[PDB]
């Protein structure tokens, strides 16, 4: 229902939606950072958020910075009970420095709906058709897909 | 309920499920790409999608390509209102070239359920037990976990 | 509602919550691994899980390892029908070796709520205000955001 935030400084910007049904609110750097090639920066938003009940806040990469500048977002799990400064962990996999300026949109926050399950240790799980299958078990192409189901 | 898609070319493949309760529909490259070591490619699916109400489309990495070939997916946030070509941002962190061929399953699309909250600026948030705690505050092992809760 | 797990060895640890409303259960390595710079390891938890109905298990990076050690999690999509050993695909983008020890919390499992939609091929999708817009279409700063909506 409501995403609450408070400013921790004059340098913060209220997050904004790129489009009417955008998955995420864009997050603004409060500061300048130089991210050297193959290095990381923790970008302060200088906001604290209170996420609505039944989600967490996922810090996700924008596609523009990813495709154009080889920028990625690490970490990314903002918990419903976190009241600290929301930090964006930026990864520069590019060959050139990446310059963040105060007021640049360098990530997006998604209200990812989750269950908060109680954990239950059991001795044996039920079986499934997938079973232990993983790590490319279903193959690479359309034939492999359809072979797998026979 | 329904994931709608339309083909933007003869080169596209309808996405397929790896298993009965797979989280994602596998996405097929429509083209050949050579991804050099420590470089990226934007892989066209040549599909446009209309995601159901209450989710976005997350482009996620397959575990086979990740574990075997050090392949990763950047960006990944397909918005409910996006009607463009779904692009997969592929990252090759491996030492060898990675070859994508038309018809290779090189990612998966998950209908991630999200809230579309209205954003509300407040002066002060409520407090929590976690508070400002983050960035490894709870430590590395089982003792650290249980110490934290005392 | 319930996250079921079974131990596949004496070396496993039941996953634990970092905080009362943590998004994820922390996952413990069952073994020692040396992750060389710019290399990957598949870390065995030696647990199998049965995820509740209506989610998948996303293996997500912790922020401490990300910010301090340039550690990232690849792959990450644990399907509801998977009954195998949950593996964490760890990426070391740092300059130094990263040492995993048995009993280290090196990732977190989130019960990400998803739709399992039936897929429907159509000839034409409806139009939207975003349309084909993506890959940085809305720009870099607050002016660009507000220009875009005019
Ligand atoms: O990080 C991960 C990712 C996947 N897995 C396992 C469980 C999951 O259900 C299974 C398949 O995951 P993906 O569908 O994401 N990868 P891929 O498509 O390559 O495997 P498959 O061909 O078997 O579906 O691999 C892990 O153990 N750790
Ligand atoms: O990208 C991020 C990730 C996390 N955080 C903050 C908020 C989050 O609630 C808190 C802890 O996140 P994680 O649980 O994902 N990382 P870690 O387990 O290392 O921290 P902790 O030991 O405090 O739980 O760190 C950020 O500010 N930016
Ligand atoms: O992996 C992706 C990510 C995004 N996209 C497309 C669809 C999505 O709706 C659109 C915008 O995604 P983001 O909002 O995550 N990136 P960015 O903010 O840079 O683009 P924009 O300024 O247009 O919102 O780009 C892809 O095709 N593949
Ligand atoms: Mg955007
Ligand atoms: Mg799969
Ligand atoms: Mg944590």
């Amino acid at each position: 229902k409501r995403l609450r935030f408070a400013r921790l400084s004059e340098h913060a910007t209220a997050p904004t939606k790129g489009s009417e049904r955008a998955a995420g609110y864009d997050l603004y750097s409060a500061y300048d950072y130089t991210v050297l090639p193959m290095e990381k920066a923790i970008v302060k938003t200088d906001i604290q958020i209170a996420l609505p009940s039944g989600c967490y806040g996922r810090v996700a990469p924008r596609s523009g910075l990813a495709a154009k500048h080889f920028i990625d977002v690490g970490a990314g799990v903002i918990d419903e009970d976190y009241r600290g400064n929301v930090g964006v962990v930026l990864f520069n996999f590019g060959k050139e420095k990446f310059e963040v300026k105060k007021g640049d949109r360098i990530a997006q926050l998604i209200c990812e709906r989750i269950f908060y399950p109680e954990i239950e240790e059991v001795q044996v799980l039920d079986d499934t058709e997938r079973g232990s299958g993983g790590f490319g078990s279903t193959g690479t192409n359309l034939e492999h897909h359809h072979h797998h189901h026979h």
